């Protein structure tokens, strides 16, 4: 599979588009031309819509029966909650800003606090990975000052995930609602 470095959004979609054509994903592939797509403010701007209370799920293209791709805006001391990804893909690019992820093991049975496996600084560009088998994660704007923008893969595309209560373990299933879908505010 012959990976060009993507010029621009529109030409990185068309190549997700061939990139998940068929039943399986090449990771390491999705990964590196998500990394190579060097973000361009201008090209993202219209998906880029902020809420002064939390992040923000922004749909930019719905693949092609694939995958879900979309803009996440996290404010300043944005976040998320422990969560995992429903049997899917993730892949997460920084498009401006810096993002905390914070990795967890899924719990065992037992009621105990959760605690981080690691912890690392997602910065402008790099491209993140997890699914399931890897583990959970929190993903977190803990910047005072800079609001940042990611850009997310789902593959397959799921809106349901769960939370993990970090205290204990217990998780509860959360249905994930769209921002805005094609540049187009869906309250
Ligand atoms: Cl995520
Ligand atoms: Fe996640």
């Amino acid at each position: 599979t012959e990976l060009l470095k993507p010029r621009t959004l529109a030409d990185l979609i068309r190549i997700l588009h061939e990139l998940f054509a068929g039943d399986e994903v090449n990771v390491e592939e999705v990964q590196a031309v998500l990394e190579a797509y060097e973000s361009n403010p201008a090209e993202w701007a219209l998906y880029a819509k902020f809420d002064q209370y939390r992040y923000t799920r922004n749909l930019v293209d719905q693949g092609n029966g694939k995958f879900n791709l979309m803009i996440l805006c996290w404010g300043e001391g944005h976040g998320s909650s422990i969560h995992d990804h429903t049997d899917s893909h993730c892949f997460l690019k920084l498009l401006q800003g810096n993002l905390k992820e914070t990795l967890f093991d899924w719990p065992d049975k037992k009621s105990n606090e959760m605690i981080k496996k690691s912890e690392r600084t997602l910065r402008e560009n790099q491209c993140a990975y997890i699914n399931d088998s890897i583990g959970l994660h929190r993903v977190e704007n803990v910047s005072h000052t800079e609001p940042a923008v990611s850009l997310h893969l789902f593959s397959p595309p799921f809106d349901t995930c769960h939370a993990f209560d970090q205290r204990t373990g217990h998780k509860n299933k959360v249905t994930m609602t769209f921002h805005s879908k094609f540049g187009i505010r869906t309250p």
